[PDB]
């Protein structure tokens, strides 16, 4: 399932750019029209509610994230644990992309379909984590006494708690900005 | 006047537990509380003010829960960490309401300084009580001396909070956290047992 409308993709990207720069409150049809170079008429016929404009950004953020998973899983030489560290890092709001994604997801977390979008985001994230936990177990690096389902639920919950607190609380933002932060999350989940 | 404001905040929490944030209106809070809309209007200027009072009240009750837990005769540090952790999980009306109202304000705090500072105080209070118990366990020799108490604390609070927030929107996480041993498992993950 892909968005083929290059203009809608560009509009959703302008929304995310605005979210990273100025926060969700700065998103309006007028501000996005100004950011993107297209008319309020063009936007009003795509969306006609701020909610739909934000929802576009949520979906675009999810798609880019899915491409990140792909890049991470297909990296030559990387093992299950490196992949899990990379997946975990990719959720942490440590650059503009991930700052915008965390902000738009948090906005819709609270409003919750698209709690359907949220569910899809979570299920795909757990999906890629579970595969790599199971791969690490198969390699013998993670205890086969551990339930891969429980490990996955723990890692995803920890990572998301950190990502969400971090945008509210500079204590946690400092914590996740440490070079070893993703590796620490993974180690806690799989028990080193 | 101050007890009346508190009772009204309690009414908002009751609605939040039962039917969600969207159920909070002047009329519903009057019906729930027994106070007329004119008494409500005296204390609160807006629906948003009702919700902020609920956030503050939920945090205050949670503060009293910490003190009850920390004061339990014969409870050890690990037991206290377990009970602290469980006290956050949305497993009854109190904790369901609390998680729902915090989630609302997390989203708001992702934009507004007033709500952000309320969330920050709550998280710091919670880390403070967790850290006390983590260091007490290290001092008794039951938690590894080679772990950094602050890092363990950040991790446990983030895990517990991630699970509580995910639980109110994800039925499988809700199922996971309602297992008797859920809080024990969170503590063990965080202290790298
Ligand atoms: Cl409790």
């Amino acid at each position: 399932i892909v968005d083929h409308d290059e203009r809608r993709r560009a509009l959703a990207d302008a929304v995310l750019a605005l979210i990273a720069r100025e926060g969700i409150s700065a998103v309006t049809t007028r501000a996005v029209a100004e950011e993107s170079g297209w008319s309020t008429g063009v936007l009003n016929h795509y969306f006609g509610s701020r909610h739909e404009l934000l929802l576009a950004a949520l979906r675009r953020a999810g798609d880019i994230q899915g491409d990140r998973y792909r890049t991470i899983l297909d990296e030559e030489g990387a093992g299950p644990i490196e992949k899990l560290r990379n997946i975990t890092a990719s959720i942490l709001p440590l650059d503009e992309r991930r700052l915008a994604m965390t902000r738009v997801f948090l906005f819709f977390y609270a409003e919750g379909t698209a709690r359907g979008e949220i569910a899809a985001f979570l299920a795909r994230w757990r999906g890629v984590v579970r595969e790599s936990v199971v791969a690490a177990q198969r390699e013998g690096t993670v205890s086969t006494d551990l339930d891969a389902d429980a490990v996955t639920v723990a890692l995803v919950a920890l990572t998301d708690g950190l990502a969400l607190q971090a945008i509210l609380d500079p204590v946690v933002m400092k914590a996740i900005s440490a070079e070893d932060a993703a590796a620490r999350c993974v180690d806690a989940a799989v028990r080193r």
